[PDB]
């Protein structure tokens, strides 16, 4: 799939975007790739932050669904009107499809000042599509209307100015080394998965594994951070603090409430512990583990100061860029599973490496799930 290689651009950490065209004739827009939601939504109005936006008036293939949609978030919101039109991906498969489109017409704290993207492509499932599950997500429509296989894979490389690849409909074996290992998708809403064991420097966090997936663990390209439920984060940072005692740091840094700065060229990564997540394997009692380095979780902000890219959540575990930038991630929707392999472009020093190792024995994996 050379056509699709390197078809993602972005800034740290404003997320990854792919080029898309909408309407007849094609209107080109940068759209953020987001496996954490299910709406295909674009700016339709001249907000000051946007470089461009959907002009429905120019498109003869536009159909009004006469239905509004309101998406509130933690603070801030986006609001738009629903429609269908002809969507294509110039650096993707060679097809045009008719998809639902939310024309954004009011937002707060949604678009980023300085970013280069004008909408969002929700790659996840219908159950979490706003307003409700009848609003068929983009990917369900591609697969329903063409011969494109029901899967996609993501390689997000870790560096303003980041890049990557979204392979629609297949796997490019040149993008990863070693072997894929698959975790089943627990439920088709988000890409929800079960984490069965957490290590830091290969030392167990020894928590009831139900806590790791409370109320949810998901794989999510739209989130920058590794987000852990509070207990888990508490125990994880407590463990990281310990493992990294060669140098001390203010108590606010670990809450991500300030930055931490060193001289150019002088960062000591070895003070810092590898983080291992074990994920439910394909077979009963079988698991595998993924392993990230500090280069993934200590991420430089350029305005050398790094931010601690692991934070707490009440929404569950979120395996954001921090995790995904180490691995080639296959979203195998056809077989209800997600595959991980060591990415060919992942940021690594000469000592260590991101790893996908298996198999391991883990009992009661299904009990780590929340009900
Ligand atoms: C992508 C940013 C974080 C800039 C946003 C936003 C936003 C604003 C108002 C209403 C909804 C959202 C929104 C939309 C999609 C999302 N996807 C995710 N994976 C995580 C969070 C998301 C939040």
């Amino acid at each position: 799939f050379v056509e699709m290689v390197d078809n993602l651009r972005g800034k740290s950490g404003q997320g990854y975007y792919v080029e898309m065209t909408v309407g007849s004739p094609p209107q080109t827009l940068n759209i953020l790739v987001d496996t954490g939601s299910s709406n295909f939504a674009v700016g339709a109005a001249p907000h000051p932050f946007l470089h461009r936006y959907y002009q429905r008036q120019l498109s003869s293939t536009y159909r009004d669904l006469r239905k509004g949609v309101y998406v509130p978030y933690t603070q801030g919101k986006w609001e738009g009107e629903l429609g269908t039109d002809l969507v294509s991906i110039p650096h993707g498969p060679n097809v045009t499809v008719r998809a639902n489109i939310a024309a954004i017409t009011e937002s707060d704290k949604f678009f980023i000042n300085g970013s280069n993207w004008e909408g969002i492509l929700g790659l996840a499932y219908a159950e979490i599509a706003r307003p409700d599950d009848s609003l068929e997500p983009f990917f369900d429509s591609l697969v329903k209307q063409t011969h494109v296989p029901n899967l996609f894979s993501l390689q997000l490389c870790g560096a303003a100015s980041v890049g990557g690849s979204m392979i629609i409909g297949g796997i490019d074996h040149s993008l990863y080394t070693g072997s894929l290992w698959y975790t089943p998708i627990r439920r088709e809403w988000y890409y929800e998965v079960i984490i069965v064991r957490v290590e830091i420097n290969g030392q167990d966090l020894k928590m009831d594994c139900k806590e790791y997936n409370y109320d949810k663990s998901i794989v999510d390209s739209g989130t920058t951070n590794l987000r852990l439920p509070k207990k888990v984060f508490e125990a994880a940072v407590k463990s990281i603090k310990a493992a990294s005692s060669t140098e001390k740091f203010p108590d606010g840094f670990w809450l991500g409430e300030q930055l931490v700065c060193w001289q150019a060229g002088t960062t000591p990564w070895n003070i810092f512990p590898v983080i291992s997540l074990y994920l439910m394997g394909e077979v009963t009692n079988q698991s595998f583990r993924i392993t990230i380095l500090p280069q993934q979780y200590l991420r430089p902000v350029e305005d050398d100061c790094y931010k601690f890219a692991i934070s707490q959540s009440s929404t569950g575990t979120v395996m954001g860029a921090v995790i995904m930038e180490g691995f080639y991630v296959v979203f195998d929707r056809a077989r209800k599973r997600i595959g991980f392999a060591v990415s060919a472009c992942h940021v690594h020093d000469e000592f260590r490496t991101a790893a996908v190792e298996g198999p391991f024995v883990t009992l009661d994996m299904e009990d780590c799930g929340y009900n």
